[PDB]
């Protein structure tokens, strides 16, 4: 038995078990529920704590923070509306699978299923967005829940967890003392060394593993195999590497889609194939499938968790377990190619006529998000800085992925499986807790800037000089595009009214700048990088401009629809045509 | 059957069930799995439609509608974060009992299940905070689905609902006919109530201390108000309100006890547990109210023990009868229905002079003390209440108030003057922090014409300051007042009380809320000096547009009477100007002068 812990309170030993936890970060908000653990933690040198203006906040903080560090998101606020303003945060996590242990207050033991102040059936509530949750009845098993939560964020596939602390548990105090892979490996190995178009589907699982990457390059520099990534494998493969197919899905590049289409052999790692990845399904991999028919080829899947293997395409061959780990292991039974001039031929070719084109700027137009974009890249590259980057949600997102130069794994951190507007900042803060000497930038959009803007003065709080960039296109992006293509140019409501964004950061405490004209751009953004503190940038960029190429509906990932300016012209005449001038 | 919606997008029947459904306002975020509707409502003039920036804020604002019309509320979101948004709105509404309908888009019923795009098990996660919700399979039974959302978030206790609409549904076009039924919007049992009631009667009548216990119940009936107010003097009965029941009663009737619980005055709560007969009337005996339990009312349980009084609960839900509390009498169903069925069964009532005389001696005795303005000194909270109340009430307008969640909140129940029904909407059951400003910003698109007035604190107010722009894109002048303590003050309050003084990050830093509002297009107006108050107030009242003020407060102030822990509802804490001195003195020690 143990008793370094008799005599102390729940939230006392929460302190300390923090400290177990090498926990070095919390962020949170105090609340009635929880003040027994508040009281305990209170000036604590245990860990930093990072206190946002909304729950909501503290949760996309922690998830930021988890993304660029590898730690688990540690939450901690109270019960009732504290524990429902991070539903969406761990609903967020759950979808990206990203570690968060999220501690919520709770009304006492003896007031629960009574409707009592501020209760809420926060383990039912966040049932469906948590790998595991649990209310802890007694302060003895306060350690062993916490102990548990932990392991399980972080094992298998990370994920979120909560842990429901009812007060008079907290408030307690301790009396007591308490308490075949290899065969799929090699067949694996031979599949590859018998593939003529071989194709790595890369995916966030491999950044997983701090090898990750490495393996990733050395089995690519082996076999000679073109490497294409997701939106949340970005970072993971060098993409100034001639065999970088960059990323594929609905606005990912022609290139990468073809290259996908065309390959007899998919070696899927990391990858969970959802649906902005694959395109229309019965349509996706036509080639490796051709391959699959004839047992000379088909898709291998490195996956961690046996309920995403064989859920969306059938497999021909499936390694169980750790990405990283498996491909250490199958390795040495690769066989070193030469060169693979036919492949490398035909993806080149398609490179050289599908590069992510768009209308640039003319005399006099407006500034273009595409060129913000590649424009910031080279000017934080300049800085010789470690840079990390976040997004909102939308079209800016999408060009960010697209047009920015991926090359070191951990510095691209956004909300991909439910896309929560409002994620850049809060984001952007955390993983600046994270890595306090990194360069962070929140390339963020005005509707999903706005959705949690009030975190800008959390910024300043919790000393984060947090760089954000907004591409204002004064519109929901992503959403009037859907409009233009598929409801005639319906805007219905994807309009909202934004706010003075360079008066509003000088309010907050930040200092405030704003770009209108092209020959303005070069100097505005060379400031906004090299701004000491806190700083926002507002770019006033061209509106209704689709994100390309694109693959909706039933089109699979070959019958994209690519750039084309005559297109676009016509496009604007007849928006302006269908919506009497206004947009 | 009907055929009439036979060719028509699922989209197309939402749009027109909402004018079958007699509604005129919509608050919503567009979202891709949401398209279809939007599609459908795209300049449609069947309705106003109010865009936040946070669907939060939508579901704040439908609240905020509901609680002013009487109307639900309704949301549009789309799936996933969309509706994940929505769910503290939600559960706010379950736990005061505010009706809601939300509609959340949702992936294509072939890909629930799959992770899809923003997919998210919605009806699993409300399931807790609505009356009642479901997944719409099929264009067919949207109209059945509709009417029962409708239906359930109107009836019994009022209360959220929610519907989930996938993509497929909505976007799919209707092509079988369906029940006219779905597309349309006991004597032995009354003869009980009936019984219930005789019975409630004759308690009534042999009461010599009674007092009417009123909570929200009594909102849910356009006539509650004035029934109650004929018992009150019919029967010469003394009224006290929750939180939730304030302006059911007018304050300005000498009958009037003011509020009770927490924070309530001691007159309220001491003729509480003084009386010998409680008449509760849609109130739920809420542990803000009741103070210690088992110290609850002894009177009153001594009386039942004796067969000569007791409780006796007007209440609409059966799972709040006897829930908190063994009561002598349940009368079932609608309150106001139910006061006006016993009304001439109730004895007339000359006087209960000696009643009357105790509470009398307690109003005098125990008045809303607290230490007012010295020279020098900061502006005092409850003075800003005070003053604004009756600027307010001067101006000959409707008022409605709306509040944060802490001290200012507690303070504009305490100080305010309440008179007229439905001009009180708080969050008091989950206590909500930023319900304030959406809250105020769906009660004037309920209310056009009425001064509508945010009593803010300033943790509260940051948390959804976002929608000051969807103020002034809605077009609703509201009036936003920040009593600024630059603190979570019910937090520090409680944290002086109980945790010896140690502030554990109960201190956010503020932004400018003066630049803040002029940068989301309201004016801004800030009040540090005690003389500009007056002046400052009444700019701030008959400011034409939105318009926020900020007024410096006072620091750890606290909220006083107090009845907290295992104290009965006689055994408050009182205002001395004495402690409060000593209190500073020993909170500068401990703090090492941080506070
Ligand atoms: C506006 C918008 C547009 C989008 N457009 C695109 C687009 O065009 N292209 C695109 O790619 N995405 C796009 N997405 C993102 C998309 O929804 C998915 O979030 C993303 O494709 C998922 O990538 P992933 O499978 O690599 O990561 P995850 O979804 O995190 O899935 C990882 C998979 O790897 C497995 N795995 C995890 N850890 C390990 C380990 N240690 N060892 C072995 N296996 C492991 C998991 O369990 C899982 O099956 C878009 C999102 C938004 C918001
Ligand atoms: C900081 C803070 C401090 C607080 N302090 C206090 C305090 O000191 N005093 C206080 O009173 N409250 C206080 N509260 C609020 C408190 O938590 C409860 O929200 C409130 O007391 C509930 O009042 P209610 O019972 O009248 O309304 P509800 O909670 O809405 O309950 C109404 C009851 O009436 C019934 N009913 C509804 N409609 C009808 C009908 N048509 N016919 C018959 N019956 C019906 C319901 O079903 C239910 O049982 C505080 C909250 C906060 C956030
Ligand atoms: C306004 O009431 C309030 N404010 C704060 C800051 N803390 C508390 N705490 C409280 O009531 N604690 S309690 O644990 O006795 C409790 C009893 C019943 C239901 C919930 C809770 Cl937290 N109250
Ligand atoms: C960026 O992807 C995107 N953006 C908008 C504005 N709408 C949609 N809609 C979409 O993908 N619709 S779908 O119904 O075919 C769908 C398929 C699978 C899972 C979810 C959804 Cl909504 N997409
Ligand atoms: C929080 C939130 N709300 C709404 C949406 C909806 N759809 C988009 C991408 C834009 S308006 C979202 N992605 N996230
Ligand atoms: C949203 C929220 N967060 C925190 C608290 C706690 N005082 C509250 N009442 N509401
Ligand atoms: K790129
Ligand atoms: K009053
Ligand atoms: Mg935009
Ligand atoms: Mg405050």
């Amino acid at each position: 038995m143990d008793t370094s812990f008799v005599g102390l309170t729940g939230g006392q030993i929460f302190n300390e078990m923090m400290s177990r936890q090498n926990v070095d970060t919390v962020f949170g908000y105090p609340g009635g529920a929880i003040l027994p653990v508040y009281d305990a933690i209170h000036n604590s040198d245990k860990f930093n704590f990072v206190l946002p203006k909304h729950e909501q906040g503290a949760g996309h903080m922690a998830e930021g923070y988890a993304r660029a560090s590898g730690k688990p998101g540690v939450v901690l606020v109270t019960s009732g509306p504290g524990a429902t303003n991070v539903v969406t945060p761990m609903a967020d996590a759950f979808a990206d699978g990203i570690p968060m242990v999220v501690f919520t207050g709770q009304v006492p033991t003896s007031a629960i299923g009574t409707d009592a102040f501020q209760e809420a059936d926060v383990v039912g509530i966040s049932r469906s967005c948590t790998k595991w949750n649990v209310m802890v009845k007694s302060v003895e098993e306060l350690p062993l829940r916490i102990n548990e939560a932990f392991e399980i964020a972080t094992s298998g596939r990370p994920g979120p967890v909560l842990v429901d602390l009812p007060k008079d548990v907290t408030a307690a105090i301790l009396r007591n003392p308490i308490p075949f892979v290899m065969q799929s490996i090699n067949k694996a190995a031979d599949l590859i060394n018998l593939a003529k178009k071989p194709v790595l589907y890369v995916g966030a699982g491999i950044l997983n593993h701090a090898d990750g990457p490495r393996l990733l390059k050395e089995l690519s520099d082996r076999a000679q195999i073109p490497v294409t990534t997701t939106l949340q494998g970005l970072g993971s493969f060098d993409q100034e590497d001639p065999k970088s197919l960059d990323m594929l899905g609905m606005h990912g590049c022609a290139t990468a889609n073809l290259a996908v289409q065309n390959a007899d052999l998919i070696i899927a790692v990391g990858a969970r194939f959802d649906d902005r990845v694959t395109g229309n399904i019965s349509k996706f991999a036509p080639e490796a499938r051709r391959a699959a028919a004839e047992g000379r080829g088909g898709i291998i899947h490195f996956e961690v968790s046996p309920k995403n293997i064989n859920k969306v395409v059938q497999t021909q061959i499936a390694v169980e377990g750790d990405a990283t780990t498996n491909l250490g292991k199958m390795m040495s039974k690769i066989f070193p190619v030469k060169e693979r001039s036919e492949w490398f031929a035909q993806i080149n070719k398609w490179k050289k006529e599908y590069p992510y084109a768009y209308m640039e700027e003319t005399p006099g137009s407006k500034i273009k998000p595409q060129t913000v974009i590649k424009k910031l890249s080279k000017v934080a590259n300049d800085t010789g800085r470690h840079v990390i980057v976040t997004t909102g949600v939308g079209q800016h997102q999408m060009w960010a992925a697209q047009h920015w130069t991926w090359r070191n794994p951990h510095t691209f951190i956004t909300s991909g499986g439910l896309g929560t507007m409002g994620y850049g900042l809060p984001a952007a803060i955390g993983a600046q807790v994270a890595k306090p000497e990194s360069l962070v930038i929140d390339i963020d959009g005005d509707a999903s800037f706005n959705m949690t803007l009030t975190e800008l003065s959390s910024a300043v709080q919790a000393g984060t000089p947090v760089k954000i960039l907004i591409l204002n296109n004064e519109e929901q992006g992503m959403v009037t595009q859907w409009q233009s293509l598929f409801y005639e140019h319906r805007y219905s409501h994807t309009h909202q009214l934004n706010p003075d964004f360079i008066k509003l950061a000088e309010a907050m405490g930040l200092k405030g700048l704003r770009v209108k004209k092209q020959e303005e751009l070069d100097a505005k953004l060379k400031e906004f990088v090299s701004t000491k503190g806190p700083v926002l940038l507002e770019v006033e960029v061209d509106k209704k401009v689709p994100v390309l190429p694109m693959v909706a509906g039933g089109s699979g990932l070959d019958e994209f629809i690519n750039f084309d300016p005559e297109v676009e012209r016509q496009q604007t005449e007849l928006r302006h045509k269908r919506t009497g001038g206004k947009h």
